[PDB]
């Protein structure tokens, strides 16, 4: 997740916030109106104190933003790399190359999911890298 | 990040691990064959010590590692969730309306690119929440 990301993810939280009772009520009525099945799961007077929707969000954003947090830790090996005359060009090449290594030495053991779930985690860490190399980038 | 994937991404390394020296060399000769122009950023006797297959294979691991870890504190949530009478078909329809609520409240500054955002962080978190369930779910 890169910190443009995770910037305008936050700025939309501090607006919910902003109007965090109008937002909940909305949420709740919502709720129960799409699935009155789970309103027994929730107080008679849930209104009033309830805070589901910030429970959600502010859970995924506080874990966004220890994320974040250990990103620094790519940043810091991106600028490494732009010393190393490594460009944000080069990302994908690399990418590509080492699925196509995985899929070369698992050979009958590798599947579509372990395919997705490489090429998912190296884009999202080659993006927050080639995010710092554009800062860089002179 | 679920368990499941962790794992079976974990077992893959592993197998990688196995056949370290053959996979990096493999790796090394693929990059070069589809990109040469990458390779001066390399030692002319790079296939000797050079490890940038397990470089990169390792930090994606470990980062997703530290995640995994941290997502302990979800499959707390999660139980507590099974306490409340939660089951994992509810999931969904919190999402879709946490991502009603906030086109709503945030009006004409909501984007595709937010929607998108808020709705593979909340699908994500879930898939973890989800995970557990099963587990408890008699
Ligand atoms: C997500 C992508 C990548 C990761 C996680 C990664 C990781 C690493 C690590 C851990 C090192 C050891 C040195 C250090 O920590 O600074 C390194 C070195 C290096 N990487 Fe990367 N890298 C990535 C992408 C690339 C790309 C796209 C290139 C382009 C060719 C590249 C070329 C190099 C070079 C030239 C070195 C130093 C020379 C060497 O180790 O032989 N890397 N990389
Ligand atoms: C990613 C999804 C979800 C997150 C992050 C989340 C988060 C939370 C949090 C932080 C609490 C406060 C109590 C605690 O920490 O145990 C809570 C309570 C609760 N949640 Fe969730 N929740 C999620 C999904 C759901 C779903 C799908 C339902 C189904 C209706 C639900 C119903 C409830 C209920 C009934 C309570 C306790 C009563 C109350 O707080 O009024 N939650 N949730």
């Amino acid at each position: 997740m890169t910190r443009e990301e995770i910037k305008m993810i936050q700025k939309s939280w501090l607006r919910v916030i902003d109007k965090m009772d109008e937002a909940g009520l909305l949420f709740y009525r919502r709720l129960f109106d799409v699935e009155p099945k789970v309103r027994p799961l929730f107080k008679i007077d849930i209104e009033k104190q309830g805070r589901k929707l910030m429970d959600v969000l502010n859970w995924i954003v506080l874990n966004l933003q220890d994320i974040d947090a250990a990103l620094d830790a790519a940043r810091e090996l991106a600028r490494r790399h732009v010393k190393y005359g490594v460009k944000a060009e080069h990302y994908p090449v690399v990418g590509h190359t080492l699925i196509w290594t995985l899929r070369k030495m698992i050979g009958s053991e590798w599947t579509k999911q372990l395919e997705q779930l490489w090429t998912q985690a190296y884009e999202a860490l080659a993006q927050v890298m080639i995010e710092e190399h554009h800062h860089h980038h002179h």
